[PDB]
């Protein structure tokens, strides 16, 4: 097993309620558990600003499936949640479920690249992260609390 860890936004159609169903979703997973979910977050879109705010979250998925099976429940469980693909980029979307970290794993294949490419920039991802793990070393080493410490993000605000 490795545990995964997967950054929750939404911020249509009932942010609340999508969240919930996809942490429902994400137990019904094959070969993973969910061990741990932050707190909800409402954080202001970044990126284009002509959105609802998002709620954001992760969670702490154990899992023995191969990051790619796990690349394809995500991308399932955000289609059947009604996620439908627009032209615009970074447009607002029902449920978006990124693989943050997959154990101690780099992964750069045709569909996954982990880390998350911009997470380390991000304090919507890493915040719901800090407080789920909040001793966890990245993959080169670097610390969460050491980044959060460090750099100067945003306070975030509870759902
Ligand atoms: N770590 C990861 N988690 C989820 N999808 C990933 C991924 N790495 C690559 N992908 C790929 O990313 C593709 C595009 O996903 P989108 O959800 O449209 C990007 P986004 O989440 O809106 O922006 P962002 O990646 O800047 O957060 C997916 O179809 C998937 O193949
Ligand atoms: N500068 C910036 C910047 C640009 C694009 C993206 C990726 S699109 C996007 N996703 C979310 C989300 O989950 N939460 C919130 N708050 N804003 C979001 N914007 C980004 F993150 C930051
Ligand atoms: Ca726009
Ligand atoms: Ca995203
Ligand atoms: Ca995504
Ligand atoms: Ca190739
Ligand atoms: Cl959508
Ligand atoms: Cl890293």
């Amino acid at each position: 097993m490795t545990v995964a860890y997967i950054a929750i936004g939404s911020n249509l159609a009932s942010p609340l309620e999508q969240v919930n169903a996809a942490l429902k979703a994400l137990g019904d997973i094959p070969e993973s558990h969910i061990l741990t979910v932050s707190s909800f977050y409402r954080t202001p879109p970044l990126g284009p600003q002509d959105q609802p705010d998002y709620l954001n979250a992760a969670v702490a998925l154990e899992t023995s499936l191969a990051p790619e099976e796990l690349l394809n429940h995500t991308q399932r469980i955000e289609l059947q949640q009604g996620r439908v693909r627009k032209a615009e980029r970074w447009g607002p979307r029902t449920l978006d479920l990124d693989i943050m970290l997959f154990g101690n794993e780099v992964i750069n294949t045709e569909r996954l690249t982990v880390p998350h490419y911009d997470m380390k920039n991000r304090g919507f991802m890493l915040w719901p992260l800090f407080e789920i793990a909040p001793e966890l070393v990245f993959p080169d080493g670097e610390m969460l609390r050491q980044i959060l410490h460090t750099r100067a993000f945003d306070k975030l605000n509870k759902w």
